[PDB]
């Protein structure tokens, strides 16, 4: 029943299931991942086909509220939700569908994450898209925001891939995008993030799974100046050497600075590429991790923990507080100052933690440079850099200092370093590792950049109202 929820009447009018604010359905659905932006909707609707996701939309549109899509619920600001209290939510992890046709196209509805997806490709004719490391992610933000990870310097983003998909629009209309229908349409979704429509199905182009990848790690112990030496190298080598079926990214905490990735090719390949780099890094490490195994192997190689079939029965949850950056090759300025802050500005007390992953995100080399700015709504195909800053707090549950007051200065001031030092043009930021601090203008202009005023001219176009719109999504400006 609907008692004192309007919303919750005319979903059951439509036939369309929800939760009331005082079941457990809506403690899951209704609390964010990250518990330091957990926001209350003001309803949510648990669609199981495209139209009740337009009859979902019709009725947010009686109540005049704004109407948040949430696919795995991953986002770091809690965008599933609007990123703030009072809209509709649309709980879509109900709709996992998964369906490889004969010329390998995929078809994935719009609430399935990459583990359930990575399962049915592998499945269902062997087949492999390539996506992020955690299992629980929802293919649907992923995807609008790019999607990075450990195949994407051999093929690219998540949103390379896709080729069409069936969306509902703020009016409730249902269409189709593809790159010959509603191509600016479809051009938005591919790297625009949220607010530009709640898609229900998407159409993915697959690649076979590699019959071998070898997962790697090197492990450092070096120093202040040899953390400074070290990077300079990598950095001369993301852009001139490192190969395109290789990938890479640092792990970065308070006591350590390792490499890790994928090499879609062999064991002995490998070990002949990453021995010249190590030694032109200033040597000071060695390979602690070597191993030939397949799509499969790779993927459970990065779960930490996480199950790896996830559908519609997901309550995990962390406290923390993400940041991220993109940028082109650093001077030593940047490289410099951002060792200095990992070696005398990175205390913190027990109970609290961080880490940071620098990666090998552009270059000559990376497949993901191969497309230009203009290509998808990504905006950074022209960043050699990619970031992720992430501060937690493992014993939230009893104490959450600094937050939520502060603390936040801990990750800008880290972020700070090598941004600082950048042009304006060239600073950056991607919306999948998004910054809660930031303004919607700050926002829009650091994670779509160059891109901004044509993204907001096709939202101006398909959501005027901004129906769909959360806390630092693209407006509708019409040039
Ligand atoms: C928690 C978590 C996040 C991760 C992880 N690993 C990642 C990785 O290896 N690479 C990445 O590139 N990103 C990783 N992320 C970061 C982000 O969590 C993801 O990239 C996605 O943004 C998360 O997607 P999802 O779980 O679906 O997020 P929601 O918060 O539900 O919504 C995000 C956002 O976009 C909209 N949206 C989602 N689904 C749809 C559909 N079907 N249609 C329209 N719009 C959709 C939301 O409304 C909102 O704006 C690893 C971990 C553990
Ligand atoms: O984008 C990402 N995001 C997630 C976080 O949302 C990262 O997970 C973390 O990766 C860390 C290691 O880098 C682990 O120690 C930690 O437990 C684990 O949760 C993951 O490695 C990375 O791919
Ligand atoms: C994942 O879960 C779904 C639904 O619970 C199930 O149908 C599927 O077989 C599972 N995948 C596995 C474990 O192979
Ligand atoms: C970092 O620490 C140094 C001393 O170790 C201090 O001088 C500096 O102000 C700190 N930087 C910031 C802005 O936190
Ligand atoms: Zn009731
Ligand atoms: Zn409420
Ligand atoms: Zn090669
Ligand atoms: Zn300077």
């Amino acid at each position: 029943e609907a008692e004192f929820n309007s919303i919750n009447a005319c979903l059951a009018a439509a036939d369309v299931e929800f939760h009331e604010e005082d079941s457990e359905g809506w403690d899951m659905d209704g609390t964010a991942f990250n518990l330091r932006v957990d926001y209350d909707p003001a309803a949510i609707a648990i669609p199981r086909s495209t139209e009740d996701i337009a009859a979902a939309v019709q009725c947010g549109l009686d109540a005049g509220v704004q109407i948040s899509a949430k696919g795995g619920g991953h986002s770091y600001g809690s965008y599933g939700f609007g990123g703030e209290d009072g809209h509709l939510m649309l709980e879509l992890d109900r709709m996992y569908r998964v369906s490889v046709d004969d010329n390998n196209v995929a078809t994935i509805q719009g609430g399935a994450r990459l583990g359930y997806t990575a399962l049915e490709l592998l499945d269902q004719g062997n087949r492999a898209l390539s996506h992020g490391t955690c299992p629980a992610v929802g293919v649907g933000g992923h995807v609008l925001g790019g999607g990075y990870g450990f195949a994407t310097h051999t093929h690219g983003l998540t949103l390379d891939w896709l080729i069409g998909a069936t969306v509902v629009l703020a009016d409730a209309s249902i269409v189709h995008v593809s790159e010959t229908e509603n191509a600016d349409l479809f051009w938005a979704l591919r790297g625009g993030g949220g607010g530009f429509a709640i898609v229900s199905e998407f159409e993915f182009n697959t690649f076979e799974a590699p019959e071998i990848i070898t997962t790697y790690q090197v492990t450092t112990t070096w120093n202040r100046k040899q953390h400074v030496a070290g990077l300079k190298a990598l950095q001369d080598w993301a852009q001139n050497t490192m190969p395109r079926e290789l990938s890479m990214r640092l792990e970065i905490n308070a006591n350590a600075l390792n490499w890790e990735g994928n090499f879609f090719g062999n064991a002995k390949d490998l070990k002949k590429i990453l021995q010249p780099i190590m030694k032109k890094a200033g040597g000071k490490s060695t390979i602690s991790k070597l191993v030939e195994t397949d799509w499969y192997g790779q993927i459970n190689t990065y779960l930490y923990g996480a199950d790896l079939n996830i559908t519609y029965n997901y309550d995990v949850h962390e406290y923390f507080y993400a940041n991220s950056l993109t940028a082109p090759r650093l001077s030593d300025e940047a490289i410099q100052a951002f060792v200095d802050y990992k070696f005398d500005n990175s205390s913190v007390r027990p109970g609290r933690g961080w880490w940071i992953q620098w990666d090998f995100h552009g270059g000559k080399n990376s497949a993901l440079a191969a497309v230009s700015n203009d290509e998808t709504a990504y905006a950074h195909r022209d960043q050699l850099w990619l970031w992720q800053f992430y501060d937690s707090i493992y014993d939230y549950e009893n104490n959450t200092s600094p937050y939520p007051e502060s603390g936040f200065e801990f990750m800008q001031g880290f972020v700070a370093t090598i941004e600082d030092t950048l042009p304006e043009d060239r600073k950056g930021k991607y919306f999948n590792y998004a910054d809660t601090t930031l303004t919607k203008e700050e926002a829009q202009k650091l994670y779509w950049r160059g891109n901004l005023e044509k993204l907001q001219a096709i939202k101006a176009k398909y959501d005027p109202e901004d129906v769909f719109g959360n806390v630092v999504s693209v407006e509708p400006i019409a040039y």
